[PDB]
């Protein structure tokens, strides 16, 4: 028993992250076969980063003007490719320790491991949810850029995320591992617009029916309610609104427990109308939304 | 910026993960050089555990009674050796993967990285704390018994803590890698006391001091305190008493926000006394205390 927010484990991606160097600038990249990843803003200064043009700056870099180090062994760089906002650096030496890996963009609400690293090196582990507004609630510090987000489907590395921008917010913006940022956001530094946070419904009931599994049953009324009138209620606390795909998703979860998805979902709407009157779920005075259904089985079941 | 609970790096402490299985018992064992750490209650069948007599069990079993596999590679055992509540199984072939390591037996209050497995295979990684009644608020199955807690320092792996039993309250207990359990417990089926969970108030003061580095500073009050004035405070609320000690602890994070530490103690104070009024810091609607200073510098730094 127990419910704790996990990562995957990340062993498979440390032997894949190395040190990117393009002039003063250093941060993360992702050495797999014979590429290595990382933001294409490597090549901007401080200064470069208000206004930058990234193909009149790229073209001033040649092959040698990239030193990318895998901890005291420097590769050789053979090409550079800019693919929408990630430099793609060709080098000689592949990586032995390359897992079988998939590149993958994420939905909104799901979830994914980070293996924060500093200029090349792991720091940590945590675990995020890519959320509504696409932005992450993360910890990267200068350095950080270029680490990366993934999930492990058994023997397969799923890349989601790679980590480029601190908003103005502190909120954290990053592109697929094809280069293409996830929400509205740009590689410059500017003011930028993360919309309106809103909390992923699904996700909250997942993690109520964890709690139930749990033993923490103090939430569960003694109404029910219908979609309509729940997402009524939800769209007034910027909940996303509870579609039947959502309630299919959760029926395993109704199944274990013998609770229908509108009955738990009439406990939500208690709890955000009525708060929580100082009480605890799962040793958190809020509702939590970073544990999808899928993480509440996987860490259920085995 | 940004703060989040984060486990270490995982990798060099999955290599070492085996599968232990004796009779119809099957769990997570550790394996570093010649040697495979794991709970002694692999040798009990579910009706052993209500009474064990630990040594009369061990007796039945010989070198060929236990089957260590490491991912369909299966082991041989050459010499057994019972060390407290840990079972030490010698085998032929010594760990390639073992990495630089040490056992340490941990304070409470301090924190580690748990790699969750199950049969040997690992499944996750969070963090934790030691906590002031010798428990942890783990995630622990049928199959992860066994599974180890850990600190990284630079190079060396520092074992600190090995998995043996859920309590009838739900929380976890367990033995440094010595064998000798975390507080009073016993590796018996049987209804055992865990003490009153105090909160590591050293801790929350870190944990205040991360969010002022990270812009909360909404708790700042305009009052100060003393110690006892504090200490008085803290044992109402089943704080740990501050000591001295504790203050220099904090120095360092005292010099970098420029805030005294009894300054913050007297914020503490107003929070326990008055509550939170409905705000958040670091998104947590409650006094976290499963940060310690070091974690909050290591993560701030780099």
């Amino acid at each position: 028993s127990g419910f704790r927010k996990m990562a995957f484990p990340s062993g498979k991606v440390e032997g894949c992250m190395v040190q990117v160097t393009c002039g003063t600038t250093t941060l993360t990249g992702l050495w797999l076969d014979d590429v290595v990843y990382c933001p294409r803003h490597v090549i901007c200064t401080s200064e470069d980063m208000l206004n930058p043009n990234y193909e009149d700056l790229l073209i001033r870099k040649s092959n040698h003007n990239f030193l990318v180090q895998a901890g005291n062994v420097q590769l050789r760089v053979i090409g550079h490719s800019m693919q929408n906002c990630v430099l793609k650096l060709k080098v000689d030496t592949a990586n032995p320790k390359t897992p079988k890996y998939k590149f993958v963009r994420i939905q909104p609400g799901q979830t994914f491991s980070v293996l924060a690293c500093y200029n090349g090196s792991p720091s940590g582990v945590y675990q995020c949810a890519m959320r509504p507004n696409f932005t992450i609630k993360g910890s990267f510090l200068n350095g950080s850029c270029g680490s990366v987000g993934f999930n492990i489907d058994y023997d397969c590395v799923s890349f989601c995320y790679m980590h480029h921008m601190e908003l103005p917010t502190g909120v954290h913006a990053g592109t697929d591992l094809e280069g293409n940022f996830y929400g509205p956001f740009v590689d410059r530094q500017t003011a930028q617009a993360a919309g309106t946070d809103t909390t992923i419904t699904v996700n909250v009931l997942a993690w109520l029916y964890a709690a139930v599994i749990n033993g923490d049953r103090w939430f569960l009324n003694r109404f029910t309610t219908t979609l309509n009138d729940f997402n009524l209620v939800a769209m007034k606390y910027n909940y996303e609104p509870l579609t039947q795909d959502h309630v299919d998703i959760l029926g395993p979860l109704s199944a274990q427990t013998g609770i229908a998805v509108l009955d738990m979902c009439a406990s939500l709407k208690e709890l955000l109308q009525n708060g929580m009157n100082g009480r605890t779920i799962l040793g958190s005075a809020l509702l939590e939304d970073e544990f999808t259904p899928f993480d509440v089985v996987r860490q259920c079941s085995g």
